[PDB]
């Protein structure tokens, strides 16, 4: 066993704060913002052996990663940046930074109580994404 089995699981986003202004503090336009903010994605997260793979599922895009903590790697944002990301679990929280085009973004998952508190940052815009069990 380890720590990180307190995130996995399949994930239901419950409540959403602020995720247009930070859509739009990373450089989302305009028909990408409207489509993306009304997903209700599901996240399905595992781990297997070092390897943590974050599923989102939506009526929007179905997107995939697989990472070891610690390591960069090359994702495809739902928006379609190419980003460089490194993941870390850090006192207990998922630290997940995604540098591109000079710009840095990044994204905080913690559990508090019966939730996975998913917490966004583009420069001083933060949107609070909050997900329970399905
Ligand atoms: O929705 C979240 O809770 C979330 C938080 C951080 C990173 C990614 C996500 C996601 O799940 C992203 C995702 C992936 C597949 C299907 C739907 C969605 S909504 C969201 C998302 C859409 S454009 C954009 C542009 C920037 C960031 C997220 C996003």
């Amino acid at each position: 066993g380890s720590h990180m089995d307190a995130f996995v699981g399949t994930w239901k986003l419950v409540s959403s704060e602020n995720f247009d202004d930070y859509m739009k503090e990373v450089g989302v336009g305009f028909a990408t913002r409207k489509v993306a903010g009304m997903a209700k994605p599901n996240m399905i997260i595992s781990v297997n052996g070092d390897v943590i793979t974050i599923k989102s599922e939506s009526t929007f895009k179905n997107t995939e990663i697989s990472f070891i903590l610690g390591q960069e790697f090359d994702e495809v944002t739902a928006d379609d940046r190419k980003v460089k990301s490194t993941i870390t679990l850090d006192g207990g929280v998922l630290v997940h930074v995604q540098k591109w085009d000079g710009k840095s973004t990044t994204i905080k998952r913690k559990r508090e109580d019966d939730k996975l508190v998913v917490e966004c940052v583009m420069k001083g815009v933060t949107s609070t994404r909050v997900y329970e069990r399905a």
